[PDB]
């Protein structure tokens, strides 16, 4: 068991490995800081309330799952997870360790116009890892900017896969709608590639009302096909109740846009989920026909998420999150 060393860093105890150095507040909390033994830039999140309810408890066991099963180049995984505990009796704290990328998508939009190629190259990585992630049959939920890691080479990783503005969110999760399918990743997807390209937020909602307004300005109302799968009978005049629209034309939205770029868009962006291009089709788009690798675009090992149906005590989430700090294996 390594030797931990404590400093506290704006009123916060951190207690790590000394292994991990140089450590600098960013953001449970994130430190920056330097792992000595494989000489690079690492992120260490100290989680906060780890263990206070059975619903904490659930998402700390949820998450550490999570990221122990990512192994993908487009999807942050696990570098370390550790605690200043030994025995379970003292287990109260829980450390992730993960590479630093240095900027995410958000940052990066703000500064740099993007190019063509860029889009290509920024949009074929997060489909990539969208594939792993939705082959292991998990739904990011919240797919953003500000959950896109990328580096010096416009290199990309997706964080927080599966764990959870709205400005990115699917139509049916913004209306609740009972049960919602990995579909949802891609219409995320549409609003962030939209946005690469032309700069601006495609749909800056103020609030929830305003976005869905804003979606049906483009996409267009429901139709007839869409309204005949609806089967609330309220959400149904909530709907014919919302002033009438037809689909903008995106060749006309995205003006100066690559022709492919803007007929993904159009795969992308169908308020019927069923109908929307999913991850391994669009990786075969002509869009990305210098990116796409079909021997290079890997899929997940099964991941169970069985726990997910399951009502636990605090102890028993707890424990069952100490067995995963113990069986972890770091990478080569
Ligand atoms: C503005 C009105 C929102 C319409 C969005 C409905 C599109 C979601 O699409 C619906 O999603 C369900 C899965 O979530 C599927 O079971 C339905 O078949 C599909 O039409």
């Amino acid at each position: 068991r390594p030797t931990f060393y404590r400093q506290e860093l704006n009123k916060t105890i951190w207690e790590v490995p000394e292994r991990y150095q140089n450590l600098s507040p960013v953001g449970g909390s994130v430190c920056a800081a330097f792992d000595t033994k494989t000489g690079l830039r690492v992120a260490v999140k100290k989680l906060s309330r780890p263990f206070q309810s059975i619903i904490h408890a659930k998402r700390t066991y949820r998450e550490l799952r999570l990221l122990k099963h990512m192994k993908h180049e487009n999807v942050i995984g696990l570098l370390d997870v550790f605690t200043p505990a030994r025995s379970l009796e003292e287990f109260n704290d829980v450390y992730l360790v993960t590479h630093l990328m240095g900027a995410d998508l958000n940052n990066i939009v703000k500064c740099q116009k993007l190019t063509d190629d860029h889009v290509q190259f920024l949009i074929y990585q997060i489909l990539r890892g969208l594939k792993y992630i939705h082959s292991a049959d998990i739904i990011h939920r919240d797919l953003k900017p500000s959950n896109l890691a990328v580096n010096e080479d416009c290199e990309l990783k997706i964080l927080d896969a599966g764990l959870a503005t709205r400005w990115y969110r699917a139509p049916e999760i913004m209306l609740n709608w009972m049960h919602y399918n990995q579909t949802v990743d891609i219409w995320s997807v549409g609003c962030i590639m939209a946005e690469l390209l032309t700069g601006r937020t495609l749909f800056p909602g103020t609030d929830h009302i305003d976005q869905l307004k804003l979606i049906l300005r483009l996409v267009g109302t429901p139709g007839a096909e869409l309204l005949k799968k609806i089967s609330s009978e309220s959400a149904r005049n909530y709907i014919q109740s919302l002033t009438q629209m037809p689909k903008m034309n995106f060749a006309n939205v995205f003006i100066g846009a690559n022709p492919l770029a803007v007929d993904l868009l159009e795969k992308m962006l169908v308020l019927d989920s069923d109908k929307r291009i999913t991850a391994a089709q669009a990786l075969a788009h002509a869009y990305f026909a210098q990116y796409h690798d079909p021997d290079d675009e890997p899929v997940a090992d099964p991941y169970d998420q069985s726990f997910e149906s399951r009502d636990l005590l605090i102890d028993e989430w707890k424990s069952l999150t100490y067995d995963e700090v113990i069986s972890f294996v770091p990478p080569p």
